[PDB]
């Protein structure tokens, strides 16, 4: 063990490494934190996520004023592209909605990377079989 499950919420602020000089962790009104001040080409890595025996869907709780994408990659921002979440505008960086995307079947313990194409605030993400 010593391993977050893919099937419970992974807090987006709980990255192990990241690229993006302007990236902030900040607190949410209802409790907890989220990541934000994201720009194109920023990424975060979440070490040792246990995808167990298969996940084929990702859900992210996100907020943004303009449609944007989050790529879900293996290992590094240059790794295998498992899928892309096409994030709709929610009207506000404070209005959060759960958004889902399919991914290639992913199993076992993996390092997961989210790669951003523009501004978005992210509370958590989770996978489903
Ligand atoms: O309540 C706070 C949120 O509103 C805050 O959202 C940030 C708002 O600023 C965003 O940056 C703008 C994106 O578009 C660019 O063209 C502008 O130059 C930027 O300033 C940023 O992406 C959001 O995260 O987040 C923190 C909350 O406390
Ligand atoms: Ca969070």
């Amino acid at each position: 063990g010593g391993t977050r499950s893919a099937f419970s919420n992974i807090q987006a602020e709980d990255y192990d490494s990241s690229y993006g000089p302007n990236l902030q962790i900040f607190s949410l009104p209802g409790g907890g934190s989220a990541i934000g001040y994201i720009e194109n080409g920023y990424s975060t890595t979440y070490k040792n996520i246990d995808f167990g025996d298969g996940a084929t869907s990702v859900t992210a709780r996100v907020a943004t004023q303009n449609a944007t994408t989050i790529q879900v990659r293996l290992g590094s921002p240059s790794g295998t592209l498992l899928g892309t979440i096409y994030v709709g505008s929610t009207g506000s960086f404070d209005t959060y909605r759960d958004v889902s995307a399919t991914i290639s079947n992913t199993a076992g313990v993996k390092d997961i990377v989210l790669v951003f194409s523009g501004p978005v605030n992210v509370d958590w993400f989770v996978f489903s079989k």
